[PDB]
């Protein structure tokens, strides 16, 4: 049911030190080579008063390229498919809960996103748009309580230079239980790729691939 | 407008580790006096598979006592209201999210809540229902960022003994800025005071009054 | 053994930053009225090249004020006495660990302390030296794993005003199985009474008591 | 300075629930070429009443294998060397903290270690002695503040499967200010190469390099 070229829809409802939106999107990629791209739109409480950098990792790790010997536990969950859950600890105090349902209907994946980030600091980097994209990362993924589960230690980058620093706490739960993984990583790189004045249009880009540790 | 009596109408929409689900309710209270119930029912994806303990304290605190010399923000906020957000921390791992907006339509007031909790044990006393409601509490108040907030180390009880520790985070925001208060303290008691089997219709009842330390 | 008037010594040998430095100095009070003072004197390592306010609480809970029907564990634990465990977690990411035995000789408390304090910011209050005093505060405290527990959300004023905020855990550890209390709290007011230019000599006043929820 | 083959000796002081112990020994290894071992032996607390895996990792960053487009901090900072501080936060509650001096004598690298552990459950895997060894791991490095930080995701072993998971963060200070890398990882893997039966002697082997993130 996972092609080589598969698309996604995608809806979030959001919000962010109590500023509400939705944002409404689709997308595309390679899901055996671990490539695509999105296209954004905000319809509703636009323009966001914050960084669409918190946003852009919560519009689909189905596309993450995996070798024969690591079972792909995503794929695996379709056609039903699986839902993912995670928090976001940024340095300064914000934390984001953020919750998604992931389905396949007619070749098309359908993703459904809830997100509430509470705690910035209204001169901090995220409030203030002081932000320029996210490093590259990688996440540690191993099996618990029969589900997968990852974090990560990501960066935004700074517009006057450094990193404001975000932990990522994922759970990824399959909708019936398929096969595990054991330990190991994910590499990932996602970039925006362009966008109207006020980011109120936006489009993505991401490459992820699964590997063991190098050492190993 | 705000009388020595006031109802409250509020409605919740919430998840937790991926079940969805809604709740309506009504309450009632002494916003002079720190006293008030509440009648909560699930509405939509009951029975809850999670311990009910984790919602109760985001069914109000336009209704505790204040002394004349501690201004009373919540209050002051009135008719346009406020907004509160929290971060519940669990000390095995489980994070909640709430986002509220509290308004005032016609001597009532009307509650709106979202909420997302993640990463809870599957094995947990959350998840297990092993929960038996919460301590007696104190939280520590501050002013910062020209709103209010608050902090606390609250504690469920279990039914096989002991306590499950959460960390409450809140931030307590006026629609328009009005006086803010120093440091200072805000005791609270919450009870369940009846429910049917399952816990989809519960009722609850909270005393809360606000002090300077003891030793001030 | 525990007298209404009781001395006590303290040696301290720590480090901040990478910064080492050790401390003595005596203190007396009345235990069972829950007041103290202590006088310190900086050994190695002086002038601090840090907020001497970050010192001041590890520097004597035996003085602590108990109800008769709360059991006073610490008190309990002499002659032989007990250890106490304690995270400082900083609202900037400094963290510290701090390790204490606390012993009877002379007539005389005997604690010995050591403290490691790292990831402070090298702009920030505490490297910067711009605290002035903590708040008094309320500790929750609870019967965990056959010892007491008890956590704190204590702030530092900062000198142009504002609060620097710092979570407290702490383990009290009798040297025996004495007995234990259940869910309670301790009030305190830690003050600098006076000290010399550079904080190598500094001399605090403790007040503490131990009392069940207002509600209750 | 730091030829092909180096040679170093530690000693560190620790304490983890209350308990005191010391441990002195030497190790070897490469610089260049990110491979190193040493041997341990517990010279006062012995046996420790904890996991040997908690102390492997504060027993040597010289030996990383640098590329020649990275500047090597801990390198250049020889002959005065370098210091570095640590928090490990592990999943069940239990911190420490570290604090270590790194220096350069007759040619050969001298390692001075204190550490502090606090808040184990008694009944928890590492007062059990129920791991068996770390995952190979990936830190996430940065500059900062004039220093260089790193962060780690990383887990040992159980006995009878599964991971009790630790977050490492690690500050490398330079004792003078000697050319800072960019953002960059490190990927290590420690190894315990033999030990007697009360873990009171112990072999140790690491493996480390650093490099770009794979898609850069």
């Amino acid at each position: 049911v996972i092609k080589e070229f598969m698309r996604f829809k995608v809806r979030m409802e959001g919000s962010v030190n109590g500023h509400e939106f939705e944002i409404e999107g689709e997308g595309e990629g390679r899901p055996y080579e671990g490539t695509q791209t999105a296209k954004l739109k905000v319809t509703k409480g636009g323009p966001l008063p914050f960084a669409w950098d918190i946003l852009s990792p919560q519009f689909s790790k189905v596309y993450v390229k995996h070798p024969a010997d690591i079972p792909d536990y995503k794929k695996l969950s379709f056609p039903e498919g699986f839902k993912w859950e995670r928090v976001m600890n940024f340095e300064d105090g914000g934390v984001v809960t953020v919750t998604q349902d992931s389905s396949l209907q007619d070749g098309c994946f359908i993703y459904k996103v809830k997100f509430i980030g509470v705690n910035f600091p209204s001169d901090g980097p995220v409030m203030q748009k002081k932000t320029m994209g996210w490093e590259p990362s990688t996440e540690r993924l191993y099996p618990r309580d029969g589900v997968l589960k990852g974090e990560i230690h990501k960066a935004l980058k700074l517009k006057d230079g450094g990193h404001y620093l975000v932990e990522f706490k994922s759970i990824y739960m399959a909708k019936k239980p398929v096969q595990l993984p054991g330990y190991y990583y994910v590499d990932s790189k996602l970039d925006i790729t362009s966008h109207n004045e006020d980011y109120t249009i936006v489009e993505q880009y991401e490459r992820a691939e699964g590997r063991h540790h190098l050492f190993l």
